[PDB]
């Protein structure tokens, strides 16, 4: 299986914990819904 997905998440995660360290109204805004 390619499992191409959580390779292209990594860094994509990453990136909003230093572009977007204190904004997660601008990206994960219903993420309490998986919580």
């Amino acid at each position: 299986k390619k499992w191409g997905w959580l390779a292209w998440v990594d860094p994509a995660y990453e990136f909003i914990k230093g572009f977007g360290k204190g904004a997660i109204k601008e990206g994960n805004k219903d993420k309490w819904k998986n919580i």
